[PDB]
C-alpha cells in the first residue's frame, strides 16, 4: 500500500500526531464519569477527573475538530484500567485521570470507556486515516505501602480480574523491594521505586509474560503505536526482549521517553535510541528549540548544531518523536510570550525531520506550568486561529511531499535570529526561512536553493508573514527581506526515477518478519531487497510499489546489516543501515558473577558466541554489568535479551580502557528457556 497509508504501522514520518491528555480533552459521556470525591466537572482542580473521554474525541474526528487541522496520527493516555483510589498528598487529593496507575492491562479504565468504545475509537479513527498510539507503561502499577496495605489499593495487579497479587506480603516477588531510587545512577533508577509507586519485577516469570501477554492483546485491538514511559527506569535487556515480542509478533512504531535537560547530551540516551529496537522523544530536539525559540537562551548557530549533530547521533533520525512541549514541560506559550513565538516553532517542528508531535491545546495557545498546570481542560475548540491554521497548511506537507517525511536538513542562511534551511529527498525539496527577530526585518542576499527556476509561493498564504520566492537559474534565489517574525516556507515535489530509502520499520527481529521499507523510485515491478549481500526476490517480497515495499527477512545468521533496494531495472539505493537480525524469540536472562573483583576504572562485561551476546568480541560485549542494588560487589549482575530455547557459550571478561581480561578455564553453557524468564549464577574462573 503506499507509505502514506494509515495501514502504515510501522513508520510514522509522514504523519504528525496530536497528543491528548484523554481526561482533558471531551467529556463526551457524562455516564461514565467518575463521582464523589474524584470527579471535578469544573476541571479546577487538576488533580481529579474532569470527565473527558473516548467518546469526546470520537466526536472531534467526526465534526471535524482534528482532521481539519491536517492531523493524521492520535496518542491518548495509557487505556488500561486504573486504581480508583483518590489518595490524599498532604491535604490534596490526587485520582488516576492520567492513566499511570495501573491495576488491570487487560481490561479498559471505564472513565475512559468500555472495550466497545475503545474498538470504536480504533474503528473511527482508521476511517479518517488517523492512526493511534497509546502509552504503555510497564515499570510499575500504582501508590503502595508494603507497610501499610490500607493505603490505595497497595498495588495490586490483577490479570484480566483475577487478582495476581499486592504490595503488601509479596511472596511470589511479582514487585521489587529494594527502597526508592535516589536517581543517584542509573543502576538505582531501575530497581529501586521512583516516588510510592508498586515497581513490577520484570525478572519473575509471570510478570514478564503478563506484560508480554497484554501488550499483544492491545496490538490485536488495531492499536498502530505504543509510546512507553519511564524507559530509562526499566533493565536494557528486558526492554530488548519486550521489543522483540512486539516486532516479531505484530510490529507497530514504538517509542520511549528518557527526559534530557536543557543541553544535556547523554550517550546512554543515544545508545538506547540505536540499540533499543524503539526511538526516543527527541528532547535534544525540543529542548534547543525552546532555547531558541521561546527563551533567547541561544541562538540559530545553537538551532543549526543541533540538528546538524543529531543527524549523525541518531542512527534513524527520521524515528525520533519531536515536540516543543508536553506533559513534562511548561506549556511553550507563557502570558507575556509573543504568539507569534508559538507560531514559529510549530511550523520549525512540522516541517523537520522526525515524527512531530503537537500537544492538545497548543493550537488555542494554552499556558501553564509543570504538572499539574500544564494538563489543563483545552478551553475552545476554535477553528480559526492563527496557530490552526499553521498547523493546517503544514501538516499536510507530510503526506505530500517526501522531502519533509524523509529528507536531509541542510542550512543554506543564518546569522543570530534567521536561519534558512532545505529538506531534501531526491528531487523533491523544501526550503523554509524563519526570521526569529520580532522587530527587525532581515536582508537576505545570496541564498541559494535546489529548487528548479519559477516563483514560489509561501504554503503558508502569508499569515505568518511569508513572501513569494523567485528562483533563477542554478537554484539562486532573487534577493528579498524576511519581515520581522517572518516564516515562509516554498517546495517543489517531483517523480524519484531511482530508489531512495527513507524509512525502514521495524529495526530488529527475526528472520521471516515482514518489514516495511518506504521511500520513492521503487517502481512497479518487483526488484531486489538485499541484506548485506543476501538478496531477495520473487516471493519473499510480500508487496513491491513506488513508495514502499514489504519484504521478509532471510535466513540470514544474527547481526546487524545494510539494507539496499535494487529497482526491477537493476539500479540500486542508498544504503540503510543498521537493521538487527535476531538468532530468534527473545528471552530475558539474569546474569550473576561472584567474585569478580575489579580496579578503578575497570567493569565486568558478558560476551559470547550469539550476536545478541556481541558474538565474541570484547568491544561489543554486554555491560558495564551492575553491583549495587539487587546483589553487591564482587558480585555484579546484568538483565540480558538472549535467544530463547538454545545452547549458548559465553565467558565473563574484566575491561579498563583498552585491556580485556577474560576468564579462565573452559567456556560457559547454558541452555536458554522458550519464552519465560531464567538466572545463571556462576563464580569468577582465573
Ligand atoms: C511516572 C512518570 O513517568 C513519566 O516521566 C518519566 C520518564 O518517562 C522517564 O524515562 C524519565 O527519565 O523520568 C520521568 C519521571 O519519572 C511521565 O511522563 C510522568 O508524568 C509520570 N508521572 C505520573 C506518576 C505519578 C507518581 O505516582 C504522579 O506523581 C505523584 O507522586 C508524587 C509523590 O508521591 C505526589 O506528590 C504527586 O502529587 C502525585 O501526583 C504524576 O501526577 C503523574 O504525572
Ligand atoms: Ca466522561
Ligand atoms: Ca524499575
Amino acid at each position: 500500500a503506499p507509505d502514506t497509508s494509515v495501514s502504515n504501522k510501522q513508520n510514522f514520518s509522514t504523519d504528525v500526531i496530536y497528543q491528548i491528555f484523554t481526561d482533558r480533552f471531551s467529556d463526551g459521556n457524562p455516564a461514565n464519569n467518575p463521582t464523589g470525591a474524584a470527579f471535578d466537572g469544573s476541571c479546577t482542580n487538576l488533580r481529579l477527573y474532569c470527565g473527558g473521554d473516548w467518546q469526546g474525541i470520537i466526536n472531534k474526528i467526526n465534526d471535524g475538530y482534528l482532521t481539519g487541522m491536517g492531523i493524521t496520527a492520535i496518542w491518548i493516555s495509557q487505556p488500561v484500567e486504573n486504581i480508583y483510589s483518590v489518595i490524599n498528598y498532604s491535604g490534596v487529593n490526587n485520582t488516576a485521570y492520567h492513566g499511570y496507575w495501573a491495576r488491570d492491562f487487560k481490561k479498559t479504565n471505564p472513565a475512559y470507556g468500555t472495550m466497545q468504545d475503545f474498538k470504536n475509537l480504533i474503528d473511527t479513527a482508521h476511517a479518517h486515516n488517523i492512526k493511534v498510539i497509546i502509552d504503555f507503561a510497564p515499570n510499575h502499577t500504582s501508590p503502595a505501602s508494603s507497610d501499610d496495605p490500607s493505603f490505595a489499593e497497595n498495588g495490586r495487579l490483577y490479570d484480566n480480574g483475577n487478582l495476581l497479587g499486592g504490595y503488601t506480603n509479596d511472596t511470589q516477588n511479582l514487585f521489587h523491594h529494594y527502597g526508592g531510587t535516589d536517581l543517584s545512577t542509573i543502576e538505582n533508577g531501575i530497581y529501586k521505586n521512583l516516588y510510592d509507586l508498586a515497581d513490577l519485577n520484570h525478572n519473575n516469570s509471570s510478570v514478564d509474560v503478563y506484560l508480554k501477554d497484554a501488550i499483544k492483546m492491545w496490538l490485536d485491538l488495531g492499536v498502530d503505536g505504543i509510546r512507553v514511559d519511564a524507559v530509562k527506569h526499566m533493565p536494557f535487556g528486558w526492554q530488548k526482549s519486550f521489543m522483540a515480542t512486539i516486532n516479531n509478533y505484530k510490529p507497530v512504531f514504538t517509542f520511549g521517553e528518557w527526559l534530557l535537560g536543557v543541553n544535556e547530551i547523554s550517550p546512554e540516551y543515544h545508545q538506547f535510541a540505536n540499540e533499543s529496537g524503539m526511538s526516543l522523544l527527541d528532547f535534544r530536539f525540543a529542548q534547543k528549540a525552546r532555547q531558541v525559540f521561546r527563551d533567547n537562551t541561544d541562538n540559530m548557530y545553537g538551532l543549526k548544531a543541533m540538528l546538524e549533530g543529531s543527524e549523525v547521533d541518531y542512527a534513524q533520525v527520521n524515528d525520533q518523536v519531536t515536540f516543543i512541549d508536553n506533559h513534562d514541560m511548561e506549556r511553550f506559550h507563557t502570558s507575556n510570550g509573543d504568539r507569534r513565538k508559538l507560531e514559529q516553532a510549530l511550523a520549525f517542528t512540522l516541517t523537520s525531520r522526525g515524527v512531530p508531535a503537537i500537544y492538545y491545546g497548543s493550537e488555542q495557545y494554552m499556558s501553564g506550568g509543570n504538572d499539574p498546570d500544564n494538563r489543563a481542560r483545552l478551553p475552545s475548540f476554535s477553528t480559526t486561529t492563527t496557530a490552526y491554521q499553521v498547523i493546517q497548511k503544514l501538516a499536510p506537507l507530510r503526506k505530500s511531499n517526501p522531502a519533509i517525511a524523509y529528507g536531509s536538513t541542510h542550512e543554506r542562511w543564518i546569522n543570530n535570529d534567521v536561519i534558512i534551511y532545505e529538506r531534501k529527498f531526491g528531487n523533491n525539496v523544501a526550503v523554509v526561512a524563519i526570521n526569529r527577530n520580532m522587530n527587525t526585518p532581515a536582508s537576505i542576499t545570496g541564498l541559494v536553493t535546489s529548487l528548479p527556476r519559477g516563483s514560489y509561493n509561501d504554503v503558508l498564504g502569508g499569515i505568518l508573514n511569508g513572501n513569494t520566492l523567485t528562483v533563477g537559474a542554478g537554484g539562486a534565489a532573487s534577493n528579498f527581506t524576511l519581515a520581522p517574525g517572518g516564516t515562509a516556507v516554498w517546495q517543489y515535489t517531483t517523480d524519484a526515477t531511482t530508489p531512495i530509502i527513507g524509512n525502514v520499520g521495524p529495526m530488529m527481529a527475526k528472520p521471516g518478519v515482514t518489514i516495511t521499507i518506504d521511500g520513492r523510485g521503487f517502481g512497479s515491478g518487483k526488484g531486489t531487497v538485499y541484506f548485506g549481500t543476501t538478496a531477495v526476490t520473487g516471493a519473499d517480497i510480500v508487496a513491491w510499489e513506488d513508495t514502499q515495499i514489504q519484504v521478509k527477512i532471510p535466513a540470514v545468521p544474527g547481526g546487524i546489516y545494510d539494507i539496499r533496494v535494487a529497482n526491477a531495472a537493476g539500479a540500486a539505493s542508498n544504503i540503510y543501515d543498521n537493521f538487527e537480525v535476531l538468532t530468534g524469540d527473545q528471552v530475558t536472562v539474569r546474569f550473576v558473577i561472584n567474585n569478580a573483583t575489579t580496579a578503578l576504572g575497570q567493569n565486568v562485561f558478558l560476551t559470547g558466541n550469539v550476536s545478541e551476546l556481541g558474538n565474541w568480541d570484547p568491544n561489543n560485549a554486554i555491560g558495564p554489568m551492575y553491583n549495587q542494588v539487587v546483589y553487591q560487589y564482587p558480585t555484579w549482575y546484568y538483565d540480558v535479551s538472549v535467544p530463547a530455547g538454545q545452547t549458548i557459550e559465553f565467558k565473563f571478561l574484566k575491561k579498563q580502557g583498552s585491556t580485556v581480561t577474560w576468564e579462565g578455564g573452559a567456556n560457559r553453557t547454558f541452555t536458554t528457556p522458550t519464552s519465560g524468564t531464567a538466572t545463571v549464577n556462576v563464580n569468577w574462573q582465573p
